[PDB]
């Protein structure tokens, strides 16, 4: 999933008037742009979005892009605890994950 | 207050206890197979406390238990403000959009 994100940008804007009808709606949005730390409302939000968006059109493609990238993250995600390794190569990880911090806000 | 700089002697104590921490050797802990740190923020803590579980308590070594857990609860409280404020499907798709927009790095 390289660039069929270009393809679902270029689909997001072409179906904004489309998505943007409903002005009852409201869904979520972070606070801020740590946008990993929030894909679950991200990605619900979207599904709101989805059953209230009528069906059928070109924007089944947007729909099935979205959920490819979904699965993706599912991947990523899945990738977090599958490995277990030794107390080294964790506080590594952890050293590193709190050496980025320190720029994340 | 969002810790700041509670980072670099969370970092500095880290090293410092190394030696200890990695002591246990049959301990096995969850490790992310990629650099995407906040995506996989639950591992990072649970193996921290499995780790804490046995490592031997009371040491120099709570001052690195207070300082992560400080940390823990400024996610905690970064993850609340993914879904605590509703706004409007174009502010959302803003979101979403600019979301897509740095996920094409990689």
């Amino acid at each position: 999933t390289s660039t069929v994100v270009k393809e679902t940008l270029t689909q997001l804007s072409a179906h904004r008037a489309l998505l943007t009808s409903n002005e009852t709606l409201r869904l979520p949005v972070p606070t801020h742009k740590n946008h990993q730390l929030c894909i679950g409302e991200i990605f619900q939000g979207l599904d709101i979005l989805k059953n209230q968006t009528v069906r059928g059109g070109t924007v089944e493609r947007l729909f099935q892009n979205l959920s490819l990238i979904k699965k993706y993250i599912d991947r990523q995600k899945e990738k977090c605890g599958e490995e277990r390794r030794r107390t080294r190569q964790f506080l590594d990880y952890l050293q590193e994950f709190l050496g980025v911090l320190s720029t994340e806000w």
